[PDB]
């Protein structure tokens, strides 16, 4: 069984300009989107550096996406779009499709960058204990491991019920790991889905030709955009701010065991020799060699990455069309595989253990947790039964959430109690900026000293 | 008249996928644009609220204008583009450009909205007096006028001979208004671009056949999504921080003089209220509805305004590619131009006005006007030889300059050298983000307290 074009671009939307091109309007004009701006990436935010938040991480991705989209559908039209009906417009359906969910693809992730996902993961570990009767079920895995994708899909279909609108085939290509936390899938390690969204995406699958376990072909392309992004820009944010030169990596790509042999590698630190050999001539300082460096080997490593990951979508475009699809990623069935591996090695030794990305990540943590404690004190038994929220500070808690978390936690579904109160807290602190995260927190802090004593 | 082989001119200014979309890649890559979050709009970035900023504005006209490429290559080929070469892809261009030109447009704007130009202009004439023989010349009016698009051009083309190396369509677009300080003409009542750049625009113009009062095609359309985004995304951002409600913009319209009997407003009002009348239905808060309104409305009123816009464009393309165009703006050509006009004025009397607004000018114009006063006090007489210049507090400001600017002031050219002080003086002022500004300015009078007295 091989899955088809039309089906996997269907323009239809769940609620009974091309479509897709207004899906990408619409996400770029969501108030979510705009709050991305205020949502720590890797680094700090505070600091006056021009250095890469989730917005700006999110734009690079959609423009990777849509120039992929661009090759595919101008260049490599025949290769990979061999049987698609007329009605399609390729040229303006799939860079806009591509655009959109790289612009879309880390909208509901939680603040303070990878520490915000770790430190929900473990604030819900700790209190929705797994042995517990309450909480032994596996769908409390869905916040015991809590992960960005399925609260992004969450936001973009049940936050305004269908959110958004988007067309199936967006939604069909934001699902980055077709299945749940109930499900036991070898291939995907991930949930990417809730269980509030089991019946969204069935629905989902029920239009796109797709299944359980079965990615979106675009998906592929996504998460090797988002792969490239993060290892270049990381580490171009890492010669900025300074916590290496343009010559550190460089030798830390020459002396990586497997770009040594690697072309695309050695092909890029040539051309970025050959580069530096002229820039070093003009009268410019450190700093400024190492920025013009830098851009240079941005745009080389990116250009090289990109034609790489295109050309393995090409060739593996039948493998991708067909249901039983064991690929895990589009990098690592690519010739850019080993350079984008020592490019996020360098980036995980060089910036990610830094002072300040630490510093970062532990006070990340420190606010998320006292949050969650503190909003879990006006959470807990509102769904149960239980009257223990029924206190000032609970309610004054409960009433700070946002009012659409609250209205979908009040509804009447087949999710258990102690499912919706964790879905809620999650909402809430998934949807908050670093900014107002910190400021409730230190407001409920100030007011929760005689309940606490 | 004008050819569309020259006004799409792929070739760039430096010596030696598409080169045009090479150009959006390029500018969105940069670290100015990037900059751009930290740059209010209109209102203070607070906290909580997903207000405008320069880059999401940006973001956003840069969308408009794709979106109008899209329609202008895909629906309007052959009322539009008449004799184009087969080498021009207008399909993978045309978009591309017009996002470029949209993403760029507010890139060298200096911070604290209008009012920063606004200070920037007041501080130059006040302390470049046109009666002084030292500032007697046209030439310095481009800084007693100074005009965020001359500054854009500015770095977009001799910052980094060449910058960016856009090609010479999208330098062409980017020039708002053709025309210089020195010369004077009726059709235009500001200057395009400065005197250092008079030799790049004149190059600019050799290689797209336009000339002095001629403006490029795209020019108009980037305008016009730039005006359409400034009018309905103010009055969506008024209604969201609660200064007005979706009723009070309905009645506002339907008040207005020109508004009445006017069928694009009529349109959007009609369909505004029929969608508020079914959505009342619905139990959400105040604030819910007015956000779901003021969507639904922001939706109807971009789609009505970019119809219109396509729809004047398309009408009065032959007058465009005619050297003696007249037009002033495409808005006022187009059916929509009561109701921008109406936003507009709605904008002013809710939003520009506002207690909040007004507070975040007169502290951008404080904060402004002492950091210049402070940068002049070690910028002036580096030039023309007065050694004014050389204190510590002088040596110290100075080095607090960005080095780039430093050294194409410190390079050896036909510019006058107060015209080089003031230049200097600009560029660091226009390229410095709000926070950025306060913090220098902090900086700087703590360290100003001897030398002052
Ligand atoms: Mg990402
Ligand atoms: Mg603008």
């Amino acid at each position: 069984g091989s899955m088809h074009w039309n089906d996997l671009l269907n323009s239809n939307r769940r609620k009974p300009r091309q479509q897709i091109e207004r899906d990408y309007d619409r996400i770029l004009f969501a108030a979510p989107t705009r709050r991305l701006a205020d949502k720590t990436q890797v680094f700090p935010l505070d600091k006056n550096d021009s250095v890469r938040t989730r917005l700006t991480h999110s734009h690079e991705v959609a423009n990777l996406s849509r120039g992929i989209g661009m090759r595919l559908a101008f260049e490599l039209e025949d290769d990979v779009f061999k049987d698609v009906s007329e009605d399609i417009c390729l040229k303006r359906d799939v860079p806009a499709l591509l655009a959109a969910i790289g612009l879309v693809h880390d909208m509901g992730n939680p603040p303070f960058g990878h520490q915000g996902e770790k430190a929900m993961s473990e604030w819900f570990t700790k209190n929705l204990p797994e042995h517990s009767d309450n909480y032994k079920d596996k769908i409390y895995g869905d916040f015991r491991h809590f992960d960005g994708n399925s609260q992004t899909l969450r936001l973009v279909t049940k936050l305004q019920g269908y959110g958004l609108n988007l067309t199936y085939a967006t939604l069909a290509s934001m699902i980055k790991y077709p299945r749940s936390s109930e499900s036991d899938s070898s291939l995907w390690k991930k949930h990417g889905f809730f269980l509030s969204e089991k019946d969204v995406v069935q629905d989902i699958w029920n239009n796109t030709g797709l299944s359980e376990g079965v990615r979106h072909p675009f998906t592929y392309i996504m998460e090797a955009c988002d792969d490239i992004a993060y290892s270049v820009l990381d580490a171009e944010d890492i010669i900025k701010k300074g916590f290496a030169s343009f010559h550190d990596l460089i030798d830390f790509i020459q002396s990586n065991q497997f770009c040594k042999e690697d072309d695309v590698a050695k092909r890029v630190i040539e051309n970025c020799k050959k580069i530096h050999a002229d820039y070093a001539q003009q009268k410019l300082s450190p700093a400024e060699l190492n920025d013009m460096s830098m851009q240079m080997f941005r745009v080389y490593a990116i250009a090289e990455l990109v034609d790489a990951v295109v050309i393995a979508f090409k060739d593996n475009i039948n493998e991708f069309l067909n249901d039983t699809c064991e690929i895990k990623d589009l990098i690592s069935c690519s010739s850019g595989k080993n350079l984008c591996q020592a490019l996020k090695k360098f980036d995980s030794s060089r910036g990610y253990q830094h002072r300040s990305v630490l510093k970062l990540e532990l006070e990340g943590s420190n606010y998320i947790k006292g949050l969650m404690d503190m909003l879990w004190l006006g959470i807990k038994g509102r769904a149960t039964g239980d009257t223990q929220y029924d206190t000032p500070f609970g309610r004054y808690v409960y009433g700070r959430i946002s009012e659409n978390y609250r209205r979908i936690f009040e509804q009447e579904n087949n999710l258990p109690a102690c499912y919706k109160e964790a879905q809620l807290l999650a909402d809430a602190i998934s949807g908050m900026t670093d900014s107002y995260l910190i400021a409730l927190h230190d407001e409920l802090r100030a007011l929760h000293q005689y309940e606490c004593r």
